């Protein structure tokens, strides 16, 4: 069958992860030869395809001279990989073909949703018509997270200054992987309105283009420095509930849009 799957378990915003298509070539006898084989994939607009790492024919493993890309930047974000006439050559009657490649999410957009949908179009050799089959459809979630820093009495009192790690953990008292580069940043800073926003972060509960199976993952926030005048927070790690349900909920706290987590977090003034 013709299939897609993605492998993007933690990647975040501007981290490399991959899409692998997967279709059966056709069948033909030794009297003739596959003169036609491509994959199509329309990227959506917020990736930027890096490149491809692997093209089999069943366990050939094919090289450069074997295939051509295009530019998926100038021809609508839509990657083509064609056979060439030296790659056809490899290609066995009935062969697993193998495609994998490697994209950034460049930013979270609109949606959390990224869905990715491929096409292995091919000349029969047995009647010469084209045949177009298109693979199941795979999804990626990504979110912002925003944050807000404010002062523990005074409400409405927003602060700026205060100075942020982001970690993977399995709870607020035991920090997994970290502090994470996320878009090339592994500090963030509230600013004048008290917030900054990590545009954006994998969600916990779907990877690798299926629920992920239950588990204690979470997001982490550490705060290293205290906006100045207050003290630095005991504790000072923020467990974040980083899935697509709790993304989704809107319009409890200002910016609180359906593709944005807000965490308020509270600093008490230096002195009590
Ligand atoms: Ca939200």
């Amino acid at each position: 069958k013709t299939e897609k799957t993605v492998k993007d378990a933690d990647q975040n915003i501007q981290d490399a992860y991959t899409y692998t298509i997967k279709a059966d070539a056709p069948t033909w006898g030794k009297d003739k030869k596959l003169t036609a084989f491509r994959f199509e994939d329309e990227l959506d607009k917020r990736l930027d395809f890096q490149k491809v790492t692997e093209v089999k024919a069943g366990d050939t493993v094919l090289g450069t001279s074997d295939y051509t890309v295009n530019d998926p930047a100038t021809d609508g974000n839509k990657l083509v990989v064609t056979l060439t006439d030296e790659g056809l050559k490899k290609v066995k009657s009935g062969d697993k073909m193998s495609l994998t490649f490697e994209v950034k999410r460049k930013e979270v957009g609109n949606t959390t949703e990224l869905k990715n949908r491929a096409d292995v179009i091919f000349n029969n050799p047995n009647t010469d018509k084209e045949v177009k089959n298109k693979t199941n459809e795979v999804v990626t979630y990504h979110g912002k997270l925003k944050v807000v820093k404010k002062d523990g009495k005074e409400a409405g009192k927003v602060l700026k200054g205060a100075e942020f790690e982001l970690y993977q953990c399995t709870s607020a008292a035991v920090l997994g992987k970290g502090p994470l580069t996320v878009d090339g940043v592994k500090k963030w800073t509230t600013g004048d309105d008290g917030t900054f926003t990590i545009d954006g972060l994998h969600v916990t509960d779907f990877e690798d283009g299926k629920e992920a199976a239950p588990a204690t993952k979470k997001f982490c926030l550490k705060e290293t420095k205290a906006p100045a005048g207050y003290a630095l927070p005991d504790p000072n790690v923020t467990e974040i509930e980083f899935t697509r349900a709790k993304i989704s909920e809107k319009d409890k706290f200002e910016g609180d849009d359906e593709v944005t987590l807000v965490s308020e977090i509270k600093n008490i003034k230096q002195g009590t």
